[PDB]
């Protein structure tokens, strides 16, 4: 098996010279070999503070090369590194690294006296003491390689009350990298230029992204902060290959590409790639017609990495597995065994293989909900198409059942996001007088715009929405609620309306 | 990790009802389903009849469908086949079946009486009596999955006195297979239909393209006898995107291809693939001209698969390493970590990792010569360039030392391989009269031509040449000792001049 570190050892012994980490508005570039350098002088000085292999360690840090290097050089050392959100409220990151039992926690500075005051005995270390600008502090004698085996802890990853702490086997790097190349195209070169859109704390910003650019012998452009114009030109600037970005920041893109009178060459751009399954019908036609190189959709877990995927889709939820994956369609609630009849939805399954995540850390319970007899359980509805495909229907969660039938509200919300005067939608089931769910859907207005019940149903009763799934009313609000990750509360909506 | 058969069988989840062994000539069609089934049947016959997993197998048979479906049977057991050159003499083929004390022999039918007569204890099974046109002889109870470790033996195959008993372990097989997605970037799906021009016998026909064909969901077209117009219609007919095939197949594929009142239409094929160190520049600009798709050299070994490769190549010997490899130019006849100075002749070493082999069977010296320290020896020489690419120089074996410099054949044979009216050519080191070697070139005319040393001798004058390299001897031959594989004998040609 080649782990992370492996990985790119093995391409810093093949290319020295080239560039690996790219910092343009920094003016920073730094060769696989002199990547390689700091890495190895940052673990060393990790590894004399006291750091030993196997010890967990939180990075709180927005993308840049100083966190690339800190992440690697833990790596390096045999640590297990446990990437966060640093979006997320310092309360709510200082329990995580409390309930994770860190042994340290390296941090981009509040955070460190919420850390204090948690009573975690996680010793803080500030990214700034170890590398600025890609240049090390210095100290302590050479570090052993440490024993790695394929089922040890090797990255600690977190989901979505509190976000779960899902443990990476060192066996799991290769394949989260090397399905880039069997579903996706990429192929080893000193071609490959990574635009580094996505967060390193997110298992694509980091092993499909950051290592796979590295492991191929190519370069990874940082990017600090999102900007679409600043992109594109460094699209051009950088003869970036490919990108991986979200629904929302391609949108964006794809409006800043559309200019006639734009100067943008984007022509090196041979892959976009998405997780579109949210993705409404118009924001993938814009992107097709807008941005160039082939489009391809995965469906992709935190837990599982690659279980499906579409090459030049036409719509965001049909998709298949490729390489490495093995899938199943069995009835919700069931047995691993209980495969549904053709046509029938029920919840998607995808073999645990050396992809998968080895089990939350600390959280034993959730555990045996996820992982059962070899398999991985998403928790979303789907359903084989007549073509043979998988088609991703919604949330098992997120499911109404409005007398006896299943209406996924992902469907809904699609037909009415195309409704005039709606610039939100968010469709939920409230109870009605027979035990069951009436379909409800929360619309806001285009500013100065006026919804009406009646105008929304009218719409629907164009649409080709069956009978069963068009909503029986509407709220029309100012506002929908959100969290500090502007994700919509679900529950605390259902409680405003009803 | 993913064996052989693990590789497929998840294929066989994913596209149950695509083909996946195709033989137009026989009109021969079977799903992914279908060869599963054939390959558990069959299985389980030879599981009744006394097979047991890690006992080696002897195959010596055509490329067929029947072959492809008994060595996946024996794989699929847990059995140990050992894949052979049918066109080998019948006493060479008994003495290795001895040699690697193998419990059986699967042969297409003398062999089997040379088998009788060596003393051997390898039960003769004829794969006629196995399965005929993909229809199986079945019988016996369901068998038990074997368990499989990375370690293990799983395959063996032979090299080029007599060809050595290489021992490749089960986590060989996946980086056996998708090298040809890093490298040569084919990708997983259905439009993947590869023609099965090389022999199953030799690693790149099985891991490459036999195993790679149905490992990526795709289809493996048989091809029993080679014909270049034949196989050419082939790919139009079965719409092939990808072809491994010999210089020598290249070469009669290519002028096939050259007729302008031709009616074939070669647009599906995208990968046109390579071992291209022996070819000339004349046969690579004919392919470059005549053959549609990417072009890509590759160097190999049946010890350690790929290790170097160039894209879109303008010679044959430059090449560079590529994912999974690690590679060194070391001093000949030095240890492992001697690394020449850049621009200095040295033996090509690769790093023995997963794809590796694990020795040659039943030869602890052979094996002691060939991995040390945790690298392979190639037994190659080799230069890293100026640009920092690997050139190939020739065989160790090969080189000839005159006045104290290195001169290797090859590089004259190419030269004098374009001189008027030559059409063979084999350079080769005589005894001087200073304990040295005199480089001597043996020469063969086309028909009816007159060759002379002068006229030979004043065209390698006008050549590129150095000094020193020039032969200082000619041997005008009307024929070269060749073996019955059309090898020449470079032994016995040294003999017959000297
Ligand atoms: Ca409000
Ligand atoms: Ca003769």
């Amino acid at each position: 098996m080649q782990t992370v570190n492996e990985m790119l050892r093995r391409a810093a012994t093949r290319a020295p010279d080239h560039c690996a980490l790219a910092v343009p508005a920094r003016g920073l570039r730094l060769t696989h070999a002199e990547l390689r350098a700091r890495v190895e002088a940052v673990a060393a000085r990790l590894h004399a503070d006291g750091l030993r292999p196997q010890q967990r360690v939180a990075v709180v840090a927005p993308n840049s090369a100083d966190v690339v290097i800190a992440i690697l050089a833990l790596h390096r050392l045999g640590a297990v590194p446990a990437l966060l959100n640093p979006r997320l409220k310092s309360a709510e990151l200082a329990e995580l690294i409390k309930r994770g039992e860190m042994t340290a926690a390296v941090i981009a500075v509040q955070v460190a006296d919420a850390i204090f005051q948690s009573g975690s005995g996680a010793r803080i270390i500030f990214l700034g003491d170890l590398v600025r600008d890609g240049e090390p502090y210095s100290y302590g004698p050479p570090i052993e390689d440490p024993q790695r085996e394929p089922a040890q802890p090797a990255f600690i990853f977190y989901t979505s009350g509190l976000p779960k702490a899902a443990i990476i086997p060192q066996r799991a790097a290769e394949s989260r990298v090397l399905f880039m190349s069997t579903q996706v195209g990429l192929r080893h070169g000193r071609h490959n230029v990574v635009l580094g859109l996505m967060p390193l704390y997110h298992v694509v910003g980091f092993f499909a992204v950051l290592v796979a650019a590295l492991a191929l012998d190519g370069t990874y452009v940082v990017v600090e902060e999102f900007r679409p114009v600043d992109a594109l030109q460094l699209v051009q600037q950088e003869q970036v290959t490919s990108l991986f970005a979200t629904p929302t920041h391609l949108d964006a893109l794809a409006a800043a590409a559309a200019h006639a009178g734009s100067s943008l060459k984007l022509d090196s751009l041979r892959h976009v790639t998405f997780a579109g399954a949210t993705m409404p019908d118009a924001v993938l036609e814009t992107v097709h017609q807008h941005l160039p190189g082939e489009k391809v959709n995965i469906y992709g877990t935190t837990e599982a990495m690659n279980s499906l995927y579409m090459r030049q889709p036409k719509t965001g939820t049909e998709m298949a597995p490729g390489f490495f994956s093995e899938v199943r369609i069995v009835r919700i609630g069931g047995g691993v065994d209980e495969i549904v009849a053709n046509g029938e939805e029920g919840e998607l399954i995808v073999a645990a293989s050396d992809s998968a995540f080895v089990g939350y850390l600390n959280q034993p319970q959730a555990t045996a909900e996820k992982l059962q007899d070899g398999w991985y359980r998403t928790s979303d509805v789907a359903v084989w198409t007549p073509e043979g495909t998988v088609r991703i229907l919604g949330r098992v969660d997120d499911m109404i059942i409005s007398g006896g039938e299943n209406i996924h509200p992902s469907e809904i919300e699609r037909v009415l996001g195309t409704a005039p005067g709606v610039t939100e939608v968010v469709v939920i089931g409230l109870a009605d007088q027979r035990w069951g769910q009436s379909v409800t859907a929360c619309v806001v207005p285009r500013l100065g715009e006026t919804l009406s019940a009646d105008a929304l149903d009218t719409f629907c009763r164009s649409s080709e929405l069956a009978d069963f799934k068009r909503p029986k009313r509407y709220f029309i609000l100012d506002q929908l609620p959100k969290n500090a990750l502007n994700k919509v509360l679900r529950r605390q909506l259902v409680q405003q309306v009803s």
